[PDB]
């Protein structure tokens, strides 16, 4: 509520009306946020270099770093939780993976679809994540295939960080 939005150069931020941005957050630029989205406490998302695209029912938690080079644009899909103090740099994180927190994306990285990325990892430049798999290291790699147990914790938290978005903004 008290976060700052700031244009850079033409371009303005994006936010649908549904999403919850947090206090200290500051979202500049070419960045678009969808429908019930979270940007959560002291996020900074500067979107000055190349295109920030995060979709619908996003978390991006606490103290994140979002950026870009210029040969790659930043892609959050639907349904990703991205854990807290991550820096995302011009990565394509697909839908409903998760990243884990503390971790490092680095640019044209791809985090296939429903990918779990441990805490603390750090995903080096152009390295591909399979779809439902477990990586974690510095660099990461590709650790095993995901079980349903799995999936039901990874659904369990992008749902109530929906919920949760949406009860911290209503305090707005």
């Amino acid at each position: 509520s008290n976060a700052m939005i700031y244009p850079y150069k033409e371009k303005k931020p994006k936010i649908a009306s549904s999403a919850f941005i947090a206090d200290y957050v500051t979202i500049t630029g070419d960045v678009y946020v969808g429908e019930e989205s979270s940007i959560w406490f002291n996020t900074v998302i500067r979107g000055d270099v190349s295109p920030t695209i995060i979709g619908d029912r996003v978390n991006v938690q606490d103290q994140c770093t979002l950026h870009q080079s210029p040969q790659y644009p930043l892609i959050l899909e639907d349904d990703v939780t991205v854990g807290h103090q991550v820096i995302l740099h011009s990565c394509h994180i697909k839908k409903d993976a998760l990243i884990g927190m503390g971790s490092i994306i680095l640019d044209g990285a791809e985090i296939g679809e429903g990918a779990f990325i441990g805490a603390g990892s750090l995903v080096s430049q152009g390295k591909k994540i399979p779809p439902n798999t477990l990586a974690f290291g510095r660099p990461a790699k590709v650790i095993r295939e995901l079980t349903a147990e799995d999936r039901k914790d990874m659904e369990r938290i992008r749902t109530q960080y929906v919920e949760k978005g949406q009860y911290y903004k209503s305090l707005q």
